[PDB]
């Protein structure tokens, strides 16, 4: 669809069973989201935003449904003030701006 | 035009007669640049992010020319990694997110 920018961009997504609300983010080259339980490995990482580092918790090959739209990549769970969907999965389901 | 998001959307803007690189970033409420000399009075702000908080100034009215399209807005200026392009000045050159 065509969004545009009067408002934040969120989105419903639908992610390890439950639906949650996220933020299309350009800015983010990864996609991040608010502490929560994901089955399978983990491994500890570390990532930087406007105002430093954080610690999370990397999921490889997970699952995730945009809008309806269909992604498989990296998420990371974490002490976010909002849950992001990142570059990484953004270009998975062929969005693109446009003005 | 039509900006990919293989990479970072990475644009030119015009500002003060200058030129540099700012990111299209549909996840950033507001714009912000980096340490800069500007005229004008400004007011104090703090704004957050992934790893907390930064101490920015905040200038209105501000004339930005991001791809030969012209915006006016509010611009925070503060120690950012990199300079932000936000939807207050989005809105105004018809940017959207398409999928
Ligand atoms: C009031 O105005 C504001 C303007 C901007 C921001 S913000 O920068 O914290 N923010 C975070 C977003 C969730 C609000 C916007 C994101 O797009 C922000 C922009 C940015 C900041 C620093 C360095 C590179 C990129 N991206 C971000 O934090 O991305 C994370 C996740 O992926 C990684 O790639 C770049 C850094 C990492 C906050 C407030």
């Amino acid at each position: 669809p065509q969004i545009t920018l009067w408002k934040r961009p969120l989105v419903t997504i639908r992610i390890g069973g439950q639906l949650k609300e996220a933020l299309l983010d350009t800015g983010a080259d990864d996609t991040v989201l608010e502490e929560m339980n994901l089955p399978g490995k983990w491994k500890p990482k570390m990532i930087g935003g406007i105002g430093g580092f954080i610690k999370v918790r990397q999921y490889d090959q997970i699952p995730v449904e945009i809008c309806g739209h269909k992604a498989i990549g990296t998420v990371l769970v974490g002490p976010t003030p909002v849950n992001i969907i990142g570059r990484n999965l953004l270009t998975q389901i062929g969005c693109t701006l446009n003005f």
